[PDB]
RNA sequence: CAUUUU
């Protein structure tokens, strides 16, 4: 007979006047930053604006002086919401150039954590680390929409092991389930390598005290790190890429995923050797 | 004994120079578009730079007696894989303002088409309609990233289904079981109304005549959409959720995922009523 | 869907 309709015609708008734009629920303004450190307080001022990468380069060697004076806006600002906000706001709508700079920053940063003997935990109100998990969920996204010669291409891609941790992320962002499956072999391609080192920290931030092993080994993870790791990396493997991979069409798929240059809004540094 | 061994340090670059950019190759020149125009060729020349989306506004009542004089550029270019992957580079990096433009977009432009009884197939060269899957994937992502109180805080939530047809789409992009889930009940959220609109083209497009019964659906879909009807279910939907809410935090990551402007890099026209 | 993929 006739169809089952398809939607009740109450959930339609009560206007059909054109909307051009969005609504922007603007939110209360910032207080002061509380610190007097014209430092960092110029740094912040940077974080705030799309400024060329090459402008924001950190020397990693520099960084350990620099931390504890950051830490005055990073762990205590009074404008927690906002700044965490910002950065979500990048890194949901990040290309890879983005997203390897915003890795390289928390991977330096949880470095000095270590250095200075802090622990790490999701109530800690870190504005760099409480983004970790936003970003882990988009290095999958945008791994996921390379043509798959990229992993195919390596010496040893080990491609069960990419779809399997892509799987369990994309699906339903189970962080500790592909820490575990990420112990079970020892890491012998690239891209394998850079899903362990985006994991490390938001799978970190989560554990309790029934997950120390887990904890232990994203430690692991952490300490091998080496500064600018994730920009080399991905630096090498899109040259190398490029000089052998025989699709036609592969560039132009690739070069829309990497992006034409990365977004530094919410960036406080990119670090490098 | 020590552990297992974290990597095998062959697979490390040799560090070299420090990495501010990621490789990409330089695009060729275009060639000509082959049509003398002058509208169109007005329209393609502003669809390359991220203008004010108010001078891209397009009443749809004019669409009809533009369709065939565009064709000349969306079917026919000879600069495809250039406008396809300047298309899918502002998809890739989309903020919700501009999934939702591309969306009413494409949804048109799909309705042109059955209005001329042309079919929709895999092989068209249609720059518009060759990204509409690459679209459903970040209408995909970027619900999964609202807080969940913007699905909850509906009429009725069906929050049952957004849950898998996302699940269905983000593991796997099993389009067509998406759409067989969705044609079992009558719609009755808007967001559910959001993910049947996003849906239909992309299963359209891959459907065989072994899926008549799917495609006849994908078919009906299309035909009840309005232009504009995407840009004017989220404005109400966002409108009401900053009325009713009371969460601080809600509205900060709202902002974050919605954005504060649609990116127009690659779009021809917002379509509206 | 009831942890759905491999
Ligand atoms: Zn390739
Ligand atoms: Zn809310």
């Amino acid at each position: 007979g006739p169809l089952l309709k398809l939607f009740d015609i109450s959930i339609l708008p009560k206007s059909g006047e054109p909307k051009l734009f969005l609504p922007v629920p603007s939110l209360p303004c910032q207080e002061a930053e509380k610190t007097n450190d014209k430092y960092v307080l110029a740094m912040a001022q940077r974080a705030m604006h799309d400024v060329p990468i090459s402008s924001k380069q950190l020397t990693a060697n520099l960084l350990p002086v620099k931390f504890k004076p950051l830490l005055s806006i990073v762990r205590y600002t009074p404008n927690y919401y906002y700044w965490v906000s910002m950065r979500k706001e990048t890194i949901a709508s990040a290309n890879l150039c983005t997203v390897a700079a915003f890795l390289d920053e928390s991977l330096c940063w949880g470095q000095q954590y270590l250095k200075n003997d802090f622990i790490f935990s999701e109530n800690g109100k870190d504005i760099i680390l409480d983004t970790s998990s936003a970003l882990l969920s988009q290095l999958v996204h945008k791994i996921k929409m390379l043509p798959f010669c990229h992993c195919l291409m390596q010496t040893t891609p080990q491609d069960h092991i990419v779809k399997q941790v892509c799987y369990l992320i994309a699906s339903n962002n189970r962080i500790l389930d592909a820490v575990r499956y990420l112990q079970t072999s020892v890491i012998k391609s690239p891209i394998v390598l850079l899903l362990a080192y985006a994991v490390c920290l938001p799978a970190a931030i989560i554990c309790t005290k029934n997950e120390t092993q887990l904890y232990s080994h994203c430690m692991r993870i952490l300490k091998e790190y080496r500064p600018g790791d994730v920009m080399n990396i991905l630096h090498e493997s899109l040259t190398q890429h490029l000089n052998k991979c025989p699709s036609s069409t592969c560039a132009y798929t690739t070069r829309a995923i990497v992006g034409t240059k990365a977004n530094t809004t919410g960036l406080f540094f990119l670090p490098t050797q």
